């Protein structure tokens, strides 16, 4: 039973790719998570819902496990405050934008993007 199954998992190699590749034709939303965090578990279904309703939208929805060895990497470069953090990567953006990670904000995020 894997954690947050609807979201594809970036590796450290993968997300350092995401941040260095540009001409990204598509925006990304990336959840910085850690599978022992209670709020991560309670938000898990909120993120799974986000991913389903955004599937086929052109927005890639992914997750990156940011505890342990990655924790300081995520703290310096990935704007990881505390778990979970939501990073939004626009097509043409100076930097990923940290986005509030509470339930109604996620519902706000989904429904907004659906009207493009």
């Amino acid at each position: 039973p894997e954690f947050m199954e609807n979201l594809v998992t970036l590796s450290r190699q993968g997300i350092e790719n995401l941040m260095k590749l540009e001409n990204r034709k598509e925006p990304w939303i990336v959840v910085l998570y850690a599978p022992w965090c209670p709020f991560c578990q309670a938000m898990e279904a909120s993120y799974d819902e986000l991913a389903d309703k955004l599937a086929g939208s052109g927005i890639k929805v992914a997750k990156f496990r940011a505890d342990g060895d990655q924790k300081e990497f995520a703290k310096q470069e990935l704007q990881l405050g505390s778990f979970p953090t939501i990073l939004v990567f626009p097509k043409n953006s100076s930097r990923p934008i940290k986005y509030p990670s509470e339930k109604r904000d996620v519902e706000s995020l989904t429904s907004f993007l659906l009207e493009h």
